[PDB]
């Protein structure tokens, strides 16, 4: 008996925040090749879809009394140009300086040099930028990877208290927290429980005051196979944490390590296709459904990161818990690198395009009412038109997936039924699928045989299935209402987008790249801050020899890889937005290529 699910356009609950657009990974490396393009991948995901990469080992960039900032200017300025943040975990030794936070000297010394910094990219970025960031302590203090640093519970207080005079130094605005580990029942966990006694309770190292700043509390909690496990084990924590530190119960709590299964590296069939994709979506359904959706003691929930910025190494190219699947092709002069757009960043857009208001929904099955907690739910929205760039939109998420198990065998039958659309000019429905059949990378990689060095056509048929199977804008049935019937497949993820018709045209592209890849290959990316709606079918890409439409399938994700069969790559191009009306936005400036 089929699914049931229902959507109430009319009945604009409470908001809606995008608190799931993180992501981050652990240098073994941050200023090559593999990584410009993997974090170009990741700013690509449409409409800000990714906006922090918490990164471990930043302080490693920075060399030595004073410091040698470059390579860490480096990073900064690549996720800078990406529309990114950097998850500023404060931690690194300084090139081998650092080395006791007992030794008094040293925590003045860690104070100075975090003020240094802050100070340093508040003049490169703008403090409105800067503040933005979410500093961190040293990654899990309770896993005791400090390397030569010796960091006793005494030690990392007086590390913090140095973290969070240094920052406070550059600015009082500058947001600061921690500890960013499991948070298990104590005896285990002393630096984590600590952290916070002395936060609630202890003496600033340096001013002498009771309680020391605390913005936010972050801890990692992974779902080992089961998605709910990670919803379940942060409601035990954050309600512990609520009882025994009192003046945390409005402390915004951060999981910034939110995944199905820990070791990234760890090769999974599921990490490949659309089975991940879907669990993804469905851990974050979970998460407003059951948590942030008025329930009863709502805890504060603000950011749940998915640490999968990682790079793919040999024999495990799309098997690894990463956004992208990494292709060192060896056997060409030079040797080159090349990305693939795995589903689960392909799903960050569809995600993406959800708006500031959660309307009401229910999964239903032949009577009974199921929450997100079961193998098919929704996530539901709905946008207030802001300028007259923009109409009324509805943004309706579907997903099916057993979390870590994939069905091939298996179809879910679903009928969704919209109703309570505003009535409004122009309005027209798109739908977006993707599952393993249609849209695998992977699938495509193996049914071409698992090519180790892929050559052009074979990475041009690879790309083929990266974008979900769209539909053209149909209008939307009278009355404010929509039936659908769709035989999802299991894992599967599918979205419906209802827009009424704005009164301006899109806006102009902006922030035009060519990034070249290998002879006759290159990337081309961009950003649509500028765009001012989300209503969009394609990005128009022409190219001129002193202009012709490039011809590619339909696509809104900010990146293309331009391999024509010509091989002539060399000249200028430009890019314009083409919404679900055929009406043509601003072109882009113009950015010129020579090979
Ligand atoms: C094209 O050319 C590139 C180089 O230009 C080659 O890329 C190398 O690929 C190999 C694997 O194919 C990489 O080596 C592997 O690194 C993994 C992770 O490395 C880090 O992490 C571990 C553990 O945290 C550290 O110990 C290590 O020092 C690194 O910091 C390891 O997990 C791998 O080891 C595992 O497999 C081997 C068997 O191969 C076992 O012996 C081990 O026990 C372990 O299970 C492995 O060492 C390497 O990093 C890549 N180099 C670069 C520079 O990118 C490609 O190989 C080549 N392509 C082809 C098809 O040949
Ligand atoms: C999500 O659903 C599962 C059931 O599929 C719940 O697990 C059950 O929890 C109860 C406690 O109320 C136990 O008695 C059962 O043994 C569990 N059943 C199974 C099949 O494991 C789980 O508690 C639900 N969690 C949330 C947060 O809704
Ligand atoms: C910092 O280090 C880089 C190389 O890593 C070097 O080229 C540069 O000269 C150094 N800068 C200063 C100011 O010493
Ligand atoms: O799951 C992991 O591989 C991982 F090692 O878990 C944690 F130990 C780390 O802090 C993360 O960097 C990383 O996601």
């Amino acid at each position: 008996a089929p699914h049931l699910v229902q959507v109430d356009a009319a009945r604009a609950l409470w908001p809606l925040r995008r608190f799931w657009r993180s992501t981050g990974f652990c240098p073994p490396y941050v200023l090559s090749w593999d990584q410009q393009l993997n974090l170009a991948y990741v700013g690509a995901v449409p409409h800000r879809g990714i906006k922090q990469v918490r990164t471990h080992w930043l302080l490693e960039l920075v060399t030595t009394l004073s410091y040698n900032f470059t390579h860490l200017d480096g990073y900064l300025d690549l996720l800078r140009e990406n529309q990114l943040l950097p998850g500023f975990e404060l931690m690194g030794s300084a090139s081998g300086h650092f080395t006791d936070f007992e030794d008094k000297q040293q925590v003045f010394e860690w104070k100075d040099l975090v003020s240094s910094l802050a100070r340093r990219y508040i003049g490169r970025y703008g403090l409105a930028h800067v503040s933005k960031w979410n500093f961190e302590t040293w990654n899990e203090p309770d896993h005791h990877d400090f390397d030569n640093v010796s960091m006793t519970m005494q030690g990392f207080l007086n590390y913090y208290d140095a973290c969070s005079e240094g920052l406070r130094a550059a600015s009082p605005a500058l947001r600061l927290g921690g500890p960013g580990d499991s948070f298990h029942t104590p005896p285990r966990s002393p630096l984590s429980w600590g952290l916070l006694r002395h936060c609630h309770d202890g003496t600033n190292f340096f001013t002498g005051e009771a309680g020391v700043r605390l913005d936010y509390i972050s801890l990692h909690r992974k779902g080992a196979r089961s998605s709910i496990s990670i919803l379940e084990q942060e409601k035990v924590v954050a309600q512990q944490i609520r009882q025994l530190f009192p003046k945390f119960a409005d402390t915004p709590i951060y999981n910034d390590e939110a995944d199905p299964l820990v070791g990234w590296s760890l090769p999974q069939p599921w990490r490949a296709d659309v089975t991940y994709a879907a669990m993804v979506v469905k851990v974050i359904a979970q998460h407003q459904n059951l948590l942030l959706a008025n329930t009863t003691s709502a805890f504060p929930y603000a950011l749940l990161s998915n640490d999968n910025a990682f790079l793919s190494y040999h024999p495990h190219p799309f098997a690894q818990r990463t956004l992208t699947a990494r292709f060192q092709v060896n056997n060409t002069r030079p040797p080159h690198v090349q990305l693939l757009r795995k589903p689960v960043l392909t799903a960050m857009g569809l995600l993406a395009l959800l708006d500031e208001e959660q309307l009401w929904a229910e999964v239903s099955q032949a009577g009974t009412v199921l929450d997100s907690n079961h193998t098919v739910g929704v996530l539901a929205s709905a946008h207030r038109p802001q300028g007259p760039a923009d109409a009324w939109r509805a943004a309706v998420l579907i997903y099916a997936s057993d979390d870590t198990r994939a069905h091939p065998n298996r179809s879910v039958a679903v009928t969704l039924r919209l109703r309570g659309v505003p009535p409004g000019p122009g309005l027209v429905y798109v739908t977006r699928y993707l599952d393993n059949g249609l849209c695998s990378p992977d699938g495509e990689w193996r049914r071409l045989g698992r090519p180790v060095f892929p050559t052009a056509e074979q990475f041009r048929r690879m790309r083929a299935a990266e974008d979900p199977v769209a539909a053209a804008p149909r209008p939307l049935p009278a009355g404010g209402r929509l039936t659908l019937r769709p035989a999802l497949r299991l894992p599967s993820l599918l979205l419906v987008h209802v827009c009424a018709r704005p009164e301006k045209p899109p806006g102009q592209v902006t922030r035009l790249r060519a990034l070249p890849l290998t002879q006759g290959q290159l990337v081309l990316v961009w950003s649509d801050e500028h765009v001012g709606s989300k209503c969009l079918w394609t990005y128009e890409i022409q190219f001129s020899q002193d202009y012709t439409p490039v011809s590619r399938k339909p696509s809104t994700f900010n990146l293309f890889v331009f391999s024509p069969d010509t091989g002539a790559v060399s000249g200028s191009y430009r890019v314009r937005a083409l919404d679900y009306w055929a009406r043509p936005g601003p072109f882009s400036d113009p950015v010129p290529y020579l090979e």
